[PDB]
């Protein structure tokens, strides 16, 4: 059932800015994000760790908060002006959503902020005010071989992609790429504000769940180094999928799992989307180059596993099951199909994955 | 067991070229020249002679049109002309069939000896070769995926220790191997030129040629080969990778030519030229040994390999391996692998890593 | 004298989009831009060559036009909507500037367009409508080892940097970085619309002249390959300066010269500037890490040579001499000075360039 | 004749360059350069010495820093194939009439039976086989730096008569891969190898004996860029002497930097294979402006004039003999010099100055 376009104007969203993840063991989480991945500590105490990427000047891109159940607490977007926080509040109130306004913020280093339970059940934050910190972009004395340089995007699991897509377009996101079939089903959509391929994305599945948070590197070798280091630390079992080249987005990528199974993507070298008529690319769901351009198989956990999200009271949001077709099932499941070249039987896969594999 | 001859081994410098029989020369040319960017030293209607960016000898790869795709010769360069005579005396003492051609078997090679070696492989030894323009600074020709050197061969043979002892007597030094706790050897790597290997033995039914490997300068050059194959919509010919190897520590990719000959692209292994270079043995169940990142080894990697020819041009009969199968003990229904030895977390039983089983 | 701020609203400028350069020998220029640099031909005839970068979807990023005197004919910015071309016309008419509007464009592949002789003497174009072409961003079968992936910026030589800066700020560009001294002189300023360090920049000098046009690559090795290729072609004398790391912008860079001496920069890996409170950075003109972070000397031609620009009648604009202090003279001239560490005599240079050189 | 005659005694079989011992004046400041800035790995340290190795090394060290009163090269060490090659080295240099010192338990920690010699060009060479093996760090990506130095690649020596030194090194088994000459018959520089890269040592024409540099490898070109970027961030870009660049000779990507005592260190990657015995030898003309930097960037004058003192076996600085052959600096970038981009083309040539608009400071 369609989400109506408010009469109230949408807040002017700049970009994704930070995520707040609830973690069960703060020290174990710190080891992963600081010792393994090299993120920079803006502040920490016994309850939280505030982390930022190499080129960031706002206070943080990730807040790790100790709690009893691992989950997304907030995905936060920065808006253009202080007045845009009021616009966000009016907009979501018109949508009939639950909102909470804190003039001095929900986390350290953020000022006036609005959190909402959005129409898809996700906890979004909108803020302008943030404490500036030392921008480390030329601190090559600190630069890691695997350095994470920016926060790039979020990716959300939701059962009805077109419903969510309309809502995000009304909010001002522009769809850059999607995955559909020839029977009218949408499996995934990518959408932006900042002029990269995306600031968030929708992946079809049971939800609301958080699929991943993505950080950028400068170069491909930086992503390779993360893999290599994970090998050396004998934690290659925490490499979920990749490294690879995406079809959708054209970015070089890697998916890894934190200690609470929150999925983190490392990402580089997508393209510019800032023109308002940026061409929107649709891939067919059976195209075996759409997710991994090299045709490597998508690991099944990528389609089945994702993080819980919290409501504004701190309780886990109920999951609504997807009724639309499953991307897993139609591509790599027993009745699935994929191709390398459209219309060619040679290099096609029937009821299994590419490269000689089946689902475990 | 293969006895050590009284005759001295020829002094082998390095792997130098492979001669592959291909069924459609134009389709093979597309792959090796248009897709992969190797440089043409000579061609006609019957053969294409190719070399890498930094090579000064005539060629690293000869593609010969023939009825059955197969390895025709894997050639090693020896230090002096007199080493070809040593090779002949050596293989005659071993009781092997040999053929000597004072003017070579292929263009751009002079005095050469071909043998059917004790493992059934067609080896060539030569010194004399026609020098060509070394293209190492020809950056006007340099491809984003440029192949810069020939690095090694990899051979499938059923009894790895038997082959390893023979290659050690021939002067190759083992650098790395894969074994299990119960004393089975699955693979060994061995060198002359001071890299991890010039050839390698992979346990399996043989003789078959597993692959020929070329080097790039950097990891991004290997990524570009993958990217290009996607753009050409031939990603189905990317067999396995890209990855980081455990054994050798090299960044790698395996692709398949039009006759299913497997080619590896490889970079950034380490120096092995000291005579006490430490050997490294990996456990077969270690899921970081072949792909350091734990990505699963695709089953075709263990099962598929190229036929090899005898000196009459006929396919060599295959002898079955009786020792344990690396595929079966790691990714088969009764196999297992680990991330950390002794840890059930991050271990895989009856299937491959990353959530896959065999198709 | 100060350029007034119009009452009329500024057009919403998206980004730098293309340059039109006049060249004297179209075949020799084609060899440089297509055969040496690998740019992609959108259209060509006996009078013009239209070129685009690897990731571009608009018709072109560079038009080479045969003519009698090598010069910049137009520096074009894309605007957000067709209505913004009307806004640009009103804005420049209010400024008292010569304008010319053509509903079907000045070059192939551009529609309704406004060209102006701006207050600094530069031929600016504003357009929205453009012919979309095949985006080559995943055409790795065409990808060069030195592939140019995007148009990044222009750089303009103008005698009075503060005067120009105020004008560009009123027009909506946001200053990201600048170079000044302790006596109130501004030597250069960088300013953006699209969320990178810049879309254009002002370099103090006799003007109007065009200093350079810059294209991006994905990675640093792509820039090194251009150098290597130019060595193999035995045209290393056309490598003007670099490769290096910039202080200002933090980008990896190279400056080369086309057959008519137009300067082309290759550039990669600057940072995100899209937030409205993006911190500005001011460098001192005597800081020897400001232009080349590694302290390599700035070649003197970089300060003295730049391209002629045309007015709307196709005639070369008269050059007005800078009276403010010269960056060349105050840093590497006979009475100049530069430092490695502020206040440290060790690693400072008096009356000469860094690394043991004087001016030839 | 000045020739160094070939001994009748067989040459030791030399594997490769292995380590250098450098005397430094302030051990803590040197440690901060080699460990904290460059990321070399500690094999042993005390208040007098620091022993360091590269990422892929299995022998005990590639560099020994020894506190002393005068910064200088104390020894440039080559590993030999077998224990018996140390005896061969001793007999070889004794036949040449050189001062030798044999220590059956080594001169530095982690090296066993070793011979040091004052060689015929005045350099302190060491030959050894026995060395303490350590953990090879080649897969320790948890320790890998963005600028990681992976191997010791070569030494480079300044000596006044390049042909005289070249013949001596060839007799010792080094093979020349590249050199720089002019049409008048002067040799300015030569590169020579044992291990199958472009070189293990090299001769640069100039006043000597002096040590021009010690060179370490990286995996990739971005690793070298990172060293530069890090030195900028540390505000020690004045210690970047020359580069980064692409060499003509060797085809390697390179950078030259200066340690706290002004010992020059090169970072180097991606030269080519030279192991075949008929490896084609490449001669460049001294006036070719692409021979040293392929992109035609000018060679910094200090690169031609400055180099490190070397010690004799008593720890005293070796007397320096002046070059009488033509100077590479003078004939290329000096007042009466010249260079070209294209041979025979005045366009892209430089006369009485360097390339890119620069004169000598
Ligand atoms: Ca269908
Ligand atoms: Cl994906
Ligand atoms: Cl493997
Ligand atoms: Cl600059
Ligand atoms: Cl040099
Ligand atoms: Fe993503
Ligand atoms: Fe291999
Ligand atoms: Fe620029
Ligand atoms: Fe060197």
């Amino acid at each position: 059932n369609e989400i109506p376009k408010p009469v109230a104007p949408a807040p002017d969203i700049l970009r994704c800015a930070y995520a707040e993840l609830v973690v069960t063991d703060l020290a174990k989480s710190r080891n992963f994000y600081v010792d393994v991945l090299g993120l920079h500590v803006s502040y920490e105490d016994e309850n939280q760790i505030y982390l930022r990427s190499f080129e960031e000047f706002i206070h943080h891109n990730l807040v790790l908060t100790k709690g009893p159940v691992a989950a997304l607490k907030a995905m936060a977007f920065r808006v253009r002006t202080p007045e845009d926080v009021d616009k966000a509040e009016a907009y979501y109130q018109e949508l009939g959503c639950r909102t909470e306004r804190r003039k001095d913020g929900f986390v350290k280093g953020i000022g006036d902020a609005l959190r909402v339970e959005d129409p898809l059940g996700f906890p979004y934050e909108f803020f302008f005010e943030t404490t500036h910190v030392e921008r480390l972009h030329m601190r090559y004395d600190l630069y890691s071989a695997g350095e994470l340089v920016r926060l790039d995007h979020f990716n959300q699991v939701t059962p009805d992609v077109p419903r969510g897509r309309k809502y995000l377009e009304d909010l001002g996101f522009r769809v850059t790429e999607d995955i559909q079939d020839d029977e009218g089903t949408t499996y995934a959509a990518w959408m932006h504000r900042k002029g990269t391929v995306h600031d968030t994305a929708l992946t079809g599945g049971n939800g609301p769940r958080l699929h991943h948070v993505a950080f950028s590197t400068h170069e491909k070798h930086n992503i390779i180094q993360i893999c290599d280091k994970m090998g050396a630390l004998r934690i290659s079992d925490r490499i979920e999928r990749g490294p690879g080249r995406h079809g959708v987005s054209n970015a070089f990528y890697l998916f890894i799992l934190d200690p609470d199974n929150h999925r983190i993507e490392i990402y580089t070298q997508d393209y510019y989307t800032g023109d308002p008529d940026n061409p929107t690319i649709t891939w067919n769901v059976h195209d075996n180059q759409r997710r991994d351009w090299w045709g490597n198989p998508v690991v099944p956990s990528w389609y089945t596993e994702a993080s819980k999200v919290l409501d504004l009271d701190g309780n886990v949001q109920e999951i609504i099951e997807r009724t639309d077709d499953s991307e897993l099932e139609v591509t790599i499941g027993a009745d699935g199909f994929s191709f390398t070249r459209a219309g060619d039987e040679d290099g096609s896969y029937h009821g299994q994955a590419s490269k000689g594999f089946k689902l475990g």
